[PDB]
């Protein structure tokens, strides 16, 4: 059953000219299912999931208020990257509050609050610590957003395995990692994600709740689009969840395929585990 | 006293670690000021203007209303890019005013705008050839936001002369190029800009009307921002006007000493003038 899944995945795959990395874990239950999850995938924005997690554990453990504020000067907020926050306040040199930059670096995806909080919490290398000593391995975080788009081979040093990203999303969504308050701040955050929304969300009933983070990169004078992502923990119609992490890499295909490649392989699992 | 205000500006780039290109001309009188001008320097999104006038013309000559609507397929709101289109309209796959994308793409610079826009009025080649038939002579249209993303070169082959840039700008603040309503509506749009508020009008007092497009690149791996732009036209006190466009190029200094050099030589030409 699980196996005719994978291999019903494994057959829609043939024809894409893409590397897809797939894994699925149940929450609740000890459903599993890997694709190509040997391979290393570029991150791009999913990393910023364990950035929020490694930013709201600071903000726990030193009992930092998360409606406390950060000033955030004009050249935090760079032009050229993809950033709400810079055209909200185009003039910079305000206050903002832990829980605004981090409720837009998360559900908006926006690239200079994600370089804001790793500045905050003390860099790439001490967000790739934190999350290894969780016990998750093969997941290298090195790169801010700023360092990624100085040079196209920098994404890939921030990289995974599909199968640790859903290992850290159960970790995750039995809070096990972060306090209650965070914890559902996160989970709030996460299903309040705007971006991606013709991803793993895209084919699945109206409503269905998907608590996600996206990335993507951009596609090279070769036609190769590196990433095309989205990861997250979807609540089935009986109350229980999967995490599901898709990763299209490499990929000669447009962005419509590489998004619905994402669509119809989480449509494939959600019609199974819904059966 | 022109040439003195010329060796002041040149005397303060002397230590700045950039290709500055610089002109000013006047709108009602014969004020003309150049620095650096016979050089060609990358315009980013400062072109998204000539792009606005293309735009607005086509719509004129054809009679077709700017508040019909295009329909702005998902695939046209790219992620990789700078565009609050896109976070506005995630799912995309809607009806935008020709209105709202010019609003957006001029006042706000968004990338996935300027494309739709490119599209709609025949390609980068339509615009290239508009401008030169307006007798500019020294600007290359040539690379769409897309393209320019592509790879770090592509953003040179769309340049300019400064001289030309304010050429352009005096024939259209003199309304020669398009319809008095879509001359107004460009002119508000471009007081309405929000982007760059710390370079042309850095300095300038509070409340300066100054109507105008901002343009920045990323740096690369060498630690060079190829391109940090603010063009436009700016109201005296005693309402007269001068066209004034600063090209920042090629630069070893950070984005906060790029974009004072822009406000620095503003307010020196602003200072001169209102004297
Ligand atoms: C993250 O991958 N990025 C930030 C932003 N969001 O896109 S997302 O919708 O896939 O997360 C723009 C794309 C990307 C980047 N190029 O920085
Ligand atoms: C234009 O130069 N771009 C579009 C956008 N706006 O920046 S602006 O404020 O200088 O016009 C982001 C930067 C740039 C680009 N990299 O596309
Ligand atoms: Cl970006
Ligand atoms: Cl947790
Ligand atoms: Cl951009
Ligand atoms: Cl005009
Ligand atoms: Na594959
Ligand atoms: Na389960
Ligand atoms: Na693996
Ligand atoms: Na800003
Ligand atoms: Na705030
Ligand atoms: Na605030
Ligand atoms: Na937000
Ligand atoms: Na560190
Ligand atoms: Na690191
Ligand atoms: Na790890
Ligand atoms: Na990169
Ligand atoms: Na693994
Ligand atoms: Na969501
Ligand atoms: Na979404
Ligand atoms: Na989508
Ligand atoms: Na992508
Ligand atoms: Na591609
Ligand atoms: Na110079
Ligand atoms: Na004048
Ligand atoms: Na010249
Ligand atoms: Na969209
Ligand atoms: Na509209
Ligand atoms: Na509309
Ligand atoms: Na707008
Ligand atoms: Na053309
Ligand atoms: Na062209
Ligand atoms: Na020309
Ligand atoms: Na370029
Ligand atoms: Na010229
Ligand atoms: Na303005
Ligand atoms: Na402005
Ligand atoms: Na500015
Ligand atoms: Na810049
Ligand atoms: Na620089």
């Amino acid at each position: 059953g699980t196996d005719s899944l994978k291999n019903s995945i494994e057959k829609y795959l043939k024809d894409k000219k893409a590397k897809v990395g797939v894994a699925v874990l149940g929450i609740e239950d000890n459903f599993k299912l890997n694709v190509n999850e040997k391979h290393h995938y570029p991150m791009q924005s999913t990393y910023k999931f364990h950035l929020a997690l490694a930013v709201l554990d600071k903000l726990d453990k030193e009992n930092i208020s998360v409606d406390k504020k950060l000033f955030v000067k004009k050249s935090d907020l760079q032009p050229n990257t993809w950033s709400p926050l810079k055209d909200k306040y185009p003039n910079g040199n305000l206050e903002l509050s832990f829980s605004e930059i981090i409720k837009s670096t998360v559900s908006h995806s926006d690239n200079n609050g994600c370089d804001i909080l790793f500045r905050f919490v003390g860099g790439t290398n001490k967000v790739h610590n934190f999350i290894s000593k969780l016990g998750v391995k093969n997941i290298s975080i090195k790169a801010t957003e700023e360092e990624m788009h100085k040079a196209w081979n920098v994404q890939y040093t921030n990289w995974t395995t599909p199968d640790a990203t859903v290992q850290l999303l159960k970790k995750f969504y039995k809070n096990e990692i972060l306090s209650k308050n965070s914890y559902d701040f996160l989970l709030n955050t996460m299903i309040e994600t705007t971006t991606g929304p013709k991803r793993l969300k895209g084919l699945l009933p109206d409503g269905t709740v998907v608590a996600h983070k996206t990335g993507s990169s951009d596609t090279n004078n070769k036609g190769i689009t590196a990433a095309t992502n989205d990861i997250g923990i979807i609540t089935l119609p009986n109350g229980k969840h999967f995490a599901i992490a898709v990763y299209v890499s490499d990929s000669s295909e447009k962005s419509d395929v590489n998004e619905k490649i994402i669509a119809e392989i989480c449509k494939s699992v959600w019609d199974y585990l819904v059966k």
